[PDB]
């Protein structure tokens, strides 16, 4: 319905060639994607995908 | 700090998942598939934020 979409941060790496860190994240269904995440997010955090 | 946002380029309700899947474009031009909340449409912007 109006549920939330979250993903646990499995892996995190600061790449000089990017302007936000890159994270391997695991969504609810167990699928893992590489995405950008805000500075300050660390391995073991949970990020939320939200509509602005 | 600096917010992380991405444009929803494409979107698809797969019955094999419990949230719709989107192709999104991050500010670096990179396009990744992720889950987005029910309600977002093509052209919306999503934020990735730590809860």
């Amino acid at each position: 319905p109006g549920k939330k979409v979250v993903a646990r941060v499995v892996e995190l790496l600061h790449d000089p060639a990017r302007n936000a860190p890159v994270a391997r994240v695991r969504f609810e269904d167990g699928e893992e994607r590489l995405i950008l995440v805000p500075e300050g997010v660390k391995v073991g955090d949970v990020v939320e995908v939200k509509k602005v």
